[PDB]
């Protein structure tokens, strides 16, 4: 492998899908969204891979909001400690069942947000 990030980005990719087989990919390689289920409630992880990646933190946001310690103050926003350590040598996968982990320890709930977003923007896939 001529680069060694490209080389070493698929190697997290494969690890974090095969850890997790109900992730869904989004995006090629770059946006990757797991669904989980606490308290007969739905919640959804979304992540994302810059390509800077996985030399740069990714993006994880979850929708709808809810109200933890590892959400940020808008509620929107995900930044915890778990992500904070996020290098080449820890595995992403890890960091996502850490996520739900907390939540398991306490379900979350809806905390207030904006009625749409700002540029509220999406269409339905379609057929094809």
């Amino acid at each position: 492998g001529l680069t060694s990030l490209q080389q070493q980005k698929q190697r997290l990719i494969e690890s974090l899908r095969n850890s997790h087989s109900s992730i869904a990919e989004i995006q090629k390689d770059v946006e990757y969204r797991l669904p989980f289920t606490i308290n007969n409630l739905t919640i959804n992880i979304n992540i994302l891979l810059p390509p800077q990646f996985p030399q740069e933190k990714p993006v994880i946001s979850v929708y709808p909001p809810i109200r933890h310690h590892l959400m940020d103050k808008q509620g929107v926003y995900v930044t915890s400690p778990l992500v904070n350590n996020f290098t080449m040598h820890s595995d992403l996968g890890k960091i996502i069942q850490s996520l739900l982990d907390e939540f398991w320890k306490n379900p979350p709930v809806l905390a207030p947000t904006s009625t749409a977003f700002p540029y509220l923007y999406s269409n339905p896939s379609g057929m094809s």
